[PDB]
């Protein structure tokens, strides 16, 4: 059952005419034996929005081994740049990952150590809309007490009768899941050996 | 014979003046001994496409091994980001190749697993209209069974009196060739030793 | 106390509506053991700036081991593009830090090698004005008399009643700091053994 | 003699106010011990050209070793993506210079080899007009007998009252320089060892 058609239109949202919404709460789990912070990001009922893509920024400030104090400091955190699995084909909603490894600053972060963590996740999405012919920007935000350690992304996505629907009251809807508490590194230790 | 003037127009279409077509199914056969995807992609013929680019994501439900059910969950399929090969130059209609590799979805996809994989690629080209000035976004879609195995494109560009004219009939043509039924890693196995 | 709240709106700079200045000096100093050149950059107290992201060019005449002089031949300095850290979200001063390394033209160059070399950095900053759909490009450049070596920038940004304010009397401030007068190449020879 | 001023103005073509050239030919010659493919591409006289980017295909028809025909097929040129050295900061002409190594198409192909070789290479830039808030494409073509090997472009640009200026009437032109008539593949060879 086809989720885009020969000529490009796509079955979802029985009657539309092709603001964005993202989830209240990011989730860390397991996907694939690697750890996943993980948030959730809707289209627009109304239009598509031509190449999309995602970033997200930790705002968090640090001090340096040389004692220069980085107030709100921004870094990078990686939602697919790589393998442009960033650029988003946006046409219901989609759970971003990040995987949380080496290079992520979640690495050293367990269970227990994150809500002592004093950090916020920017998320923006960016695009053109498909109908106005105009860049937008949509931005989001994640502290502490909203990352839900533990959880995943209750899905939203049925089929019904060749077309596809989402049930927007699930849309910030999360469940708990078995999930360690140690963090990304120690079960990377943990594991190797 | 050049295809490009000193000036920058283009000796194809005589007379031209500078809705976009996908061929309507995929092939899957060796390139170079390597084993590739690949489908078509006309241009307009009466306007450039400034900043064209191609990708395509691949539909596909899975479960994760934490059980974790993702419907119609996305991936990238890679057809040339990284070396900046999915920057078009759509000037007549292209065969678009994504090497099946150890990245790749169709890695451990053989003839006869492929009928039974329920799996859809979607295609989407952007840039912007030459006169228009405005960004414009093409897609299309293949499933299972339009991913015919064992086949190439029928060429469909022949240079006549001076201008390189395109036969639009054999545009989603396609012909059989001599082509392994084993999967690209079964292949890669089988050569190394 | 967040820096973007959950609609997306920043708090920053209280009462405002949502000319761009780049630091009139660059420095050179350590951050996590690693040598930095550094510069600020400000944003438009009354729009977001979409899309942003920071390139820079280092202008240096030179001749190749074979004779050829070019002059003022362009490299370009790395600020951040293998990370996406040049994709910047500008919504406060940021200062935009030049990683010194192998790669870097400036391995070579130390405390006092800088003031006899014969060079300038241009900075341009690019993105979409958030209000005025607009592409815009800002540009500034530092000569070597304008590379204060061993010095940092002066904070700018205090919390204030639930906003975030920029003291914009700072923005060009910089303060000295123990900081080596080897080259980053030496330190690094240095350091190892 | 600053090239670019603190404000983000330019010290080129006095009394400007602020159709694009390239050369009519491609040079190939050693650069730093690499030999190196380079054409030069001209600014807009009377306006900034944001974002700007080039790119550049080889169309050279080729058969693969399972005797698929694929005529005026496209290859991306190497001229600076991984670095984002494509990424042109035009305010003057600049000299583009592709390396031509083990991934480049010209690898195998000597002094003698090249005028027997078919093929044409295709240069595109883009960018926004500064002024005209609009998306340019400029494009040129170079084919087998309008590569100069063993030549290097002229020099444009003087320094002139505190303005930099550029002689449009030497933008064509080369000069001839010792220049080894081998391979790069075979230089590589030769060298080591
Ligand atoms: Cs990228
Ligand atoms: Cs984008
Ligand atoms: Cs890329
Ligand atoms: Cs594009
Ligand atoms: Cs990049
Ligand atoms: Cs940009
Ligand atoms: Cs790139
Ligand atoms: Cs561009
Ligand atoms: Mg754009």
């Amino acid at each position: 059952q086809r989720y885009v058609r020969k000529d490009g239109k796509c079955n979802v949202h029985h009657g539309n005419v092709r603001t964005l919404v993202f989830s209240t709460h990011a989730v860390i789990s397991m996907r694939d034996g690697k750890l996943c912070l993980m948030f959730r990001v809707g289209d627009l009922r109304n239009s598509h929005i031509v190449e999309a893509s995602i970033r997200a920024k930790l705002i968090k400030s640090k001090q340096t081994s040389e004692g220069e104090f980085i107030p709100l400091n921004q870094t990078d955190i990686n939602v697919g740049y790589y393998t442009g699995d960033d650029r988003l084909f946006l046409v219901s909603p989609l759970i971003i990952s990040h995987e949380i490894n080496q290079q992520s600053p979640f690495w050293e972060i367990s269970k227990a150590q994150l809500p002592k963590e004093e950090l916020e996740i920017v998320v923006i999405l960016e695009g053109m809309v498909e109908a106005t012919g105009m860049t937008c920007q949509a931005r989001s935000s994640y502290i502490t007490s909203e990352i839900l350690w533990g959880y995943r992304f209750t899905p939203v996505l049925t089929l019904e009768d060749g077309f596809y629907e989402v049930d927007y009251n699930s849309f910030h809807e999360t469940y708990e899941t078995s999930t360690p508490s140690l963090s990304a590194k120690e079960l990377a230790e943990l594991a190797n050996r």
